[PDB]
């Protein structure tokens, strides 16, 4: 099963570099939030998704998240072009 | 107008960091490939998507590729070496 992260662009960069299997980026515009809302409903229906990591802000923008025991849903606390030098030097 | 990339994690994180607007990861499992097929079909229907960059592997796994002129579909010539390197680089 897969580990998916949903959040803003910054948070997503880090988590992708850290090992998640799938990532979806969103900003706080109404349209983006609506898309994340539908995305979340979609991930809940996939039998190959076990863990969803979502930023506290996005979770609150979406609203009252579903009450399911599986997949596991974790909220990334609001604490977690500078990486431009790191990127170029790396690759 | 957006440029999208579809492929494995290493490729995806690299292209997103290189400027690509949207990126979607896929492995080679049947279910993941099937999700890629549907995603491709959806991207063709979006008005804000002009370019789709897809790894050579994934495109071949999908099989049939659209024959459209727009959006522009480009294959990327053919693992965690990239994510690992950027991670190690974070010795700040």
């Amino acid at each position: 099963m897969k580990i998916v992260v949903m959040g803003d662009s910054d948070t997503v960069v880090g988590f992708r570099l850290a090992g998640v299997h799938e990532a979806y980026e969103y900003d706080e515009s109404l349209e983006s939030v609506e898309r994340a809302r539908n995305k979340l409903r979609e991930l809940l229906e996939r039998d190959d998704v076990g863990i969803i990591l979502i930023t506290e802000r996005l979770a609150q923008r979406i609203g009252s998240l579903p009450e399911v025991k599986f997949p596991i849903i974790l909220q990334i606390p609001d604490k977690f072009d500078i990486l431009r030098d790191v990127v170029r030097r790396a690759i």
